[PDB]
């Protein structure tokens, strides 16, 4: 009943730690591709996409941890509006 | 007679708690897939679908808790219209 | 659970060492192309792009190591703002 929620939360915590590690790894890979001697352009594009997505997701993770409470508040507001 | 309704409501409550936990887990999985070093596109698509469905359902759950009262009100209105 | 994070961090460390080495190599290649007897202009342009990207990435690597903590702080601030 509740142990299932507890184990789901533990899984989410471990996944979040791994996600921070992987985000840093992706940032490093992107900025390493961008500075290498290879003068290609496709690889610069790949590095840019990597670092940009890394920053984006790293921001949005904790923001989503907040987003769900925000959505609950919006549900409360619309319920109070429609039903007095 | 009434204990059956009570146990159904308890089941719904436990399920709702588990559902919030799983929604947060899905959000984390999606945003982890989106920021990983893998430069594939299918996986970015999967992550986008995950996070979008997560937000959608997280909104619609409590909204539905309201939706059923809204539907009852609509039934009352149409009954009052058709039968004076 | 945690050994996976540890090995990801070790991979990032090795990659960072290699990245510093490659940045120095790219700087050397660029400044060697720029001073060679060849009077072409396209090659001067290539050397300029190489040395500029090298300096840029060499700066941004450690800065990003800080950027992720900065983003976490911004997430904390916006969470505190939206939810009292
Ligand atoms: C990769 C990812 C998929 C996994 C990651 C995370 C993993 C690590 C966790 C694994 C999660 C697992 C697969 C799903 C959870 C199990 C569900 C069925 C819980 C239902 C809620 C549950 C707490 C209710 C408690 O039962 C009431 C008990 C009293 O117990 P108590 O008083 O505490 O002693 O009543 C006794 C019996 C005799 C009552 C019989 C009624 C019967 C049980 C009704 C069925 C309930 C419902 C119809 C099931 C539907 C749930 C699914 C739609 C959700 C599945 C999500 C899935 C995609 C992961
Ligand atoms: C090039 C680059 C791609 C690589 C560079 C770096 C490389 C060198 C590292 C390689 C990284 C590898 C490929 C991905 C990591 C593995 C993931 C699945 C970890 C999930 C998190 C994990 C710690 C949780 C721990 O499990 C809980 C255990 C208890 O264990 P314990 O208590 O410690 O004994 O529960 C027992 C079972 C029976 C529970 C069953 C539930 C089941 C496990 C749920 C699935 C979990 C989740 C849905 C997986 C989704 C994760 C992916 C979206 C992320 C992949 C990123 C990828 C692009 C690299
Ligand atoms: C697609 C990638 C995955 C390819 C990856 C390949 C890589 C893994 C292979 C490892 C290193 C390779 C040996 C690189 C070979 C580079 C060739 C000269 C091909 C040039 C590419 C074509 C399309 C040109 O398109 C780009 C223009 O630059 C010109 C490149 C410098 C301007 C040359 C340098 C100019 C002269 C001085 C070179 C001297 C010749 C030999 C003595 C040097 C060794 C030759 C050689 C053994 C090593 C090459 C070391 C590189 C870093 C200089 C932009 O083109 P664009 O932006 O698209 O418009
Ligand atoms: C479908 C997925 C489930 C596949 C998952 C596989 C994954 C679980 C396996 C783990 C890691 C793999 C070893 C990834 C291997 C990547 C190959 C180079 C295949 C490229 C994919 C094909 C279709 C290209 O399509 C995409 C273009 O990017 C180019 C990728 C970079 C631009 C390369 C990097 C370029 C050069 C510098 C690489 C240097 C070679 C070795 C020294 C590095 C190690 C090689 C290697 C051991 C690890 C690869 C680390 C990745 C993150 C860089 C877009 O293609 P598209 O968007 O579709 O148009
Ligand atoms: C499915 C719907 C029913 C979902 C409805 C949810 C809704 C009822 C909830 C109410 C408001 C929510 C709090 C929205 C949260 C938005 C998240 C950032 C998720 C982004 C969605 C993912 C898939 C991205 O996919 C789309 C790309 O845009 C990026 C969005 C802007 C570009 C961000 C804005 C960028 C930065 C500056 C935001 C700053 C962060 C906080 C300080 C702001 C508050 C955060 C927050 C509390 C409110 C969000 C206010 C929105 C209107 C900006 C296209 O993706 P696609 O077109 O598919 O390829
Ligand atoms: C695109 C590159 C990858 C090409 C790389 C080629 C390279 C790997 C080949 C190795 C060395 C070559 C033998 C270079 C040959 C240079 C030719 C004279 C072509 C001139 C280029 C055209 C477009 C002119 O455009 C540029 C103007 O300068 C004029 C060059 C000096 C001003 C000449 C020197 C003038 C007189 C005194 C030369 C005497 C002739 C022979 C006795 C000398 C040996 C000839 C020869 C065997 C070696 C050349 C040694 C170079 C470093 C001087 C700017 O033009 P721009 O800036 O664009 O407006």
């Amino acid at each position: 009943a509740a142990d299932i929620v507890q184990m789901v939360e533990d899984l989410t915590g471990k996944l979040t730690a791994l996600a921070w590690a992987l985000f840093l790894l992706s940032w490093s890979i992107g900025w390493t591709l961008r500075g290498s001697p290879i003068p290609s352009s496709r690889i610069k594009r790949v590095g840019n996409s990597l670092i940009e997505d890394s920053m984006w997701a790293a921001l949005w993770l904790a923001l989503g941890t907040t987003v769900f409470a925000v959505i609950v508040r919006l549900a409360g507001i619309v319920n109070e509006v429609l039903l007095g």
